[PDB]
């Protein structure tokens, strides 16, 4: 999963970037590299740490200017004050979040701590009913999970669950947006590749967020 | 997975080394790196590819002497002479192969592109009927593969059959080898992480190519 193109018509020069769910730091290096001072975001203390390793590794830069931090954070909670930046970045995190209740209150902590007009850049993965074994992997799991478009990834040669995956409804995307007073500026139906290889329907979703 | 310490003590200086089933080169190049000369063979031109690219990445090493080559083979028929080579390694190779009779066609070549009293080095998966996960597996998949300790491994998300995996029983392995005219000189049980994260009981070999 890489960055869209599109998300740099949307960056300007000196923005302060918040990179939610940044694993071990790929798309925050990537940002840093392009002249962005990025802070990377995670739970886990195991994918900072790999994150603080992969930038000490030198020679990466395609621009001066940029600095990527990272700490460990709970995005439902963060630890950052009120208009703290200027861009936040949120690639396929919300979908390992398995509480809907606790997805809103990860974008409303978004919505906090960046500024008024400040843009929020979303990648997502749909639900594909169309794709038989996807369809047949959300009706199988929906007894477990509970949730519409919430299944296990379960493990290849064991079969044991793994964790809760979910796949996103354009309604629900589009209202957990603007239910937090964001407004879509730009939206894409694209194919994406799943951390599994799997070719899929998601979204890209560039949203704003409301000036008070 | 890792290089076993053990090697090294069967390693000579100049050995030229063959390793089967290099896939992307990282255990090709460790031994490069510590001054072995060695030729990484594997039946894809994808994973020679990506091994050639990591092969020019520079500064990687801990000796001199060494260098890394690497060739698209089918390793049931190499294109090397009789007595290529000082040493073999095949580090979870022969799972990946589905059929028992295109296994021994694969160790007699090894014990033919190798000299006379060369050494093999080889790492298995063991068949870990002792944990209920991979017993259940392996009873599930038998009336499917019709081998023995052989399974699919399946995608995590839709549970599609991606490739046929065996675990070998020691009994299995040993004949393999001892029926190619290897003795063993060195056998360790030891607990190993598959290529998806779970940890097994496998096998640590070195055998010796008998003197005719
Ligand atoms: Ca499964
Ligand atoms: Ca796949
Ligand atoms: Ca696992």
């Amino acid at each position: 999963l890489d960055l869209y193109p599109i998300i740099h018509n949307y960056l300007q020069e000196d923005d302060e970037i918040l990179d939610i769910g940044c694993g071990s730091g790929k798309i925050s290096l990537e940002l840093a590299s392009k002249g962005y001072s990025v802070t990377g975001i995670d739970i886990n203390s195991e994918a900072i740490r790999l994150a603080e390793t992969a930038a000490r590794s030198p020679g990466l830069n395609q621009k001066t200017g940029g600095k990527a931090e990272f700490k460990v954070e709970n995005a439902s909670s963060l630890s950052f004050h009120d208009s703290s930046f200027d861009f936040a970045v949120m690639q396929a995190f919300l979908t390992s979040v398995p509480d809907p209740k606790e997805r809103s209150r990860i974008i409303k902590e978004v919505f906090r701590v960046l500024k008024p007009g400040a843009y929020l850049y979303l990648v997502e993965f749909g639900q594909n009913w169309h794709l038989k074994l996807y369809r047949k992997r959300y009706l199988h799991d929906f007894p477990i999970t509970k949730e519409e478009g919430s299944f296990l990834a379960r493990d290849p040669e064991t079969g044991e669950t793994e964790f809760i995956a979910h796949h996103f409804t354009e309604k629900e995307l589009v209202f957990l947006l603007t239910d937090c007073r964001f407004e879509i500026d730009y939206f894409r139906v694209k194919e994406l590749e799943t951390r599994t290889g799997n070719k899929i329907l998601g979204f890209v979703i560039i949203a704003q967020k409301l000036l008070e």
